[PDB]
């Protein structure tokens, strides 16, 4: 019978659906346009959990509610960490951490946790997507390590495809200005540098001691267009292209995908949304 699989948002849900195709029941718990910093668990999300036989989660402390939620679900399901593998960048401040015990430790924690938004990384959330699938599922094992180098081979081209594109832009404007601080994973990857409000996190909410600061280093750095984001709600950053004198030029997608209909519908048009119009603005 199909494996019942529940995925913690909507991103991380497309790679499930990419590897497990028909053999799989989804269950997506942070939806569309939804922002998982800040979600808090439905008790249908126990009951998920508590019928579910994989959770896949981001790791690095992106889900803080996991921890709790695993708990209260009693599940006996096999927690997938797609981070396992990648190599993560550490929080901006301070910068982040250490702290020795006997030894220099990695301190708490902190991790970026926006892995995806560097292709390369996706295709190690994949992997280990059809890991946890063959963990549970032996019989599917081949079709799923067969959808995964499959979906992995288009990541590889829309890779190619973002990198062409930026590095066919002057470098002398490489900068743009977001919601929160969820691209630092793309600027490594593709060399675009994002200021925002927020920080790595949407919990704390952006005083007004940031605007006078941003708008200081949004002149300084040169930056070129404000976006807002899906997770997010624009009124701020309105404020900040006016006071900053630049263009509004749209929406990028950090943490959520789009609905369908939407333009973010899945992983792969997402990139490429976000891409494209970075790659707009930046020349105009
Ligand atoms: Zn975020």
């Amino acid at each position: 019978e199909p494996l019942d699989v529940v995925a913690t948002f909507s991103i991380i849900g497309d790679f499930a659906a990419k590897v497990g195709g028909d053999r799989i029941r989804l269950n997506v718990l942070v939806g569309p346009d939804s922002d998982t910093h800040v979600y808090e668990p439905r008790p249908a999300d126990a009951i998920a959990l508590a019928g579910a036989d994989v959770v896949l989660t981001n790791g690095l402390e992106f889900e803080g509610f996991l921890t709790r939620l695993i708990a209260a679900s009693g599940t006996d399901a096999a927690v997938a960490t797609l981070t396992d593998g990648v190599e993560t960048m550490e929080e901006p401040g301070g910068g982040h951490y250490h702290y020795i015990d006997g030894k220099a430790v990695f301190h708490a924690g902190a991790h970026d946790p926006h892995a995806w938004q560097a292709v390369p990384n996706a295709k190690v959330y994949v992997q280990n997507i059809a890991a946890a699938f063959c963990a549970a599922d032996a019989e599917g094992c081949a079709a799923y390590q067969a959808n995964a180098a499959r979906y992995i081979g288009e990541l590889d081209a829309l890779d190619t495809e973002i990198r062409a594109a930026i590095a066919a832009l002057p470098q002398d404007r490489r900068t743009v200005v977001v919601a929160h601080n969820a691209f630092r994973y793309f600027e490594a990857a593709y060399g675009v540098h994002f200021l925002s409000p927020q920080g790595v996190s949407t919990e704390s909410e952006a005083a007004a001691a940031d605007v006078a600061g941003l708008i200081r280093e949004i002149r300084a750095r040169n930056a070129s267009a404000i976006f807002a984001e899906n997770i997010s709600d624009t009124r701020l950053l309105e404020q900040i292209a006016r006071e900053a004198g630049l263009p509004l030029a749209g929406t990028l997608y950090s943490d959520a995908l789009s609905g369908p209909d939407g333009p973010a519908s899945n992983y792969i048009a997402m990139m490429r949304h976000n891409a494209g119009a970075i790659a707009a603005a930046l020349a105009a």
